[PDB]
């Protein structure tokens, strides 16, 4: 499965985490939500390691606790057998798509579909990306089975 990680209600990291949702179900994906801010670190370190894909918006510069926490987790968790799907969630005082992007490599792990950059007020267009990038991972992902 895939799990699709953000903040909620940073910037838009509900709406194109939902778009990115909605074209990975559509495959037959089953996708797995989960909010950095107040998610047990626990269970998310279980639904890390057996997704097949991991897909995160970006988190803030300085995040707080329980998301420094939960991306730890994730870091401490992913792994070189699956996929990272990043977008720009346009928040704040974000962290860069490339900074995670490297981290996520160094991990051995390969992207999802090419980075959604979101650099202004997410359109129709970018919706729509999210989407297809969601698509394409699903299907290659139910083709790789």
């Amino acid at each position: 499965s895939v799990l699709i990680g953000y903040l909620s209600d940073y910037g838009y990291s509900d709406r194109l985490s939902q778009a990115i949702g909605r074209g990975l179900v559509k495959t037959g994906v089953a996708v797995e939500m989960v909010d950095l801010r107040a998610v047990d670190p626990q269970e998310l370190i279980e639904a890390v390691s057996s997704a097949r894909g991991i897909v995160l918006g970006t988190p803030p510069s300085q995040p707080s606790e329980a998301v420094a926490t939960a991306l730890s987790t994730i870091f401490a968790a992913a792994h070189n057998k699956q996929a990272i799907g990043l977008f720009d969630s346009y928040g704040g005082d974000d962290e860069p798509i490339d900074a995670l992007l490297a981290q996520f490599r160094n991990l051995g792990l390969h992207t999802a579909f090419p980075p959604i950059r979101v650099k202004d007020q997410p359109t129709e267009a970018i919706y729509q990306q999210c989407e297809e990038s969601g698509t394409d991972l699903g299907q290659w992902l139910t083709r790789a089975d």
